């Protein structure tokens, strides 16, 4: 039952990916994916990593480096992405999530983002960080995070990684839905230079193209 440490990588100027692990029924260990955004000595996290463990190391990395954590944002509700939010909630580090992915958690006995972010369509950090509902696909609450100052798109568990043979876990999926919702994601973000999945490897716009082709065979 050992799980590797948190760690923080470099995916470009102002940009870190952070990489953390649980041992999950069925699927044994999974890794998950999660960003540092900088700018102007500020940070932000997108999603939490997967246990109070690595939020720690995770926000003790952010501080010693000098930076002014303003929060953090999660991109559905599902423990991947929020396992960190009590923990953060309770260090009195401000916490985000959607109507929609604060309901979920409410509903299903977990610690909610101190803070809702109203509409399909949200602005952070002075329009540092864009969130985005594109429709229902791997959950109904799954939404995605705009850096426009980067070309970043952060895809959540809503994108897969090129490498996937299907879409994961599909017990809350809308799976007709998702390739809609994934056009919607591409017709809305043909900037983007650089596509970060939920889990597995970072790429291109492609990585939403699969999604996309793998939610039509999925139907
Ligand atoms: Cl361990
Ligand atoms: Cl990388
Ligand atoms: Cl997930
Ligand atoms: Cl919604
Ligand atoms: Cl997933
Ligand atoms: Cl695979
Ligand atoms: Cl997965
Ligand atoms: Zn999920
Ligand atoms: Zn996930």
């Amino acid at each position: 039952d050992e799980v590797p440490e948190l760690r923080i990588e470099k995916v470009k100027e102002n940009i870190f990916l952070h990489t953390s692990y649980s041992r999950v029924n069925g699927f044994g260990l999974v890794s998950s994916n999660g960003l540092v955004v900088i700018d102007k000595g500020n940070a932000f996290i997108v999603d939490t990593p997967w246990s109070d463990r690595d939020t720690e190391t995770l926000v003790h990395w952010i501080r010693k480096n000098g930076y002014e954590l303003l929060g953090s944002v999660s991109t559905h509700w599902h423990e991947d992405r929020t396992a960190g939010i009590k923990w953060l909630n309770d260090q009195s580090i401000s916490t985000y999530a959607t109507t929609s992915t604060n309901h979920l958690l409410k509903e299903n006995k977990k610690e909610p983002a101190k803070y809702t972010l109203k509409g399909n369509e949200s602005t952070l950090v002075d329009g540092l960080i864009e969130v985005f509902y594109p429709g229902g696909g791997h959950t109904i609450d799954n939404v995605v995070v705009w850096l426009p100052k980067s070309k970043i798109l952060f895809g959540g568990c809503f994108v897969r990684s090129l490498d996937s043979e299907g879409l994961g876990y599909t017990g809350e999926a809308h799976i007709d839905q998702w390739s809609r919702s994934a056009q919607n994601a591409l017709s809305r973000y043909s900037e983007a230079q650089i596509v970060i999945p939920g889990h597995g490897k970072i790429g291109d716009i492609a990585l939403l193209k699969h999604t996309k082709s793998l939610a039509e065979t999925a139907s």
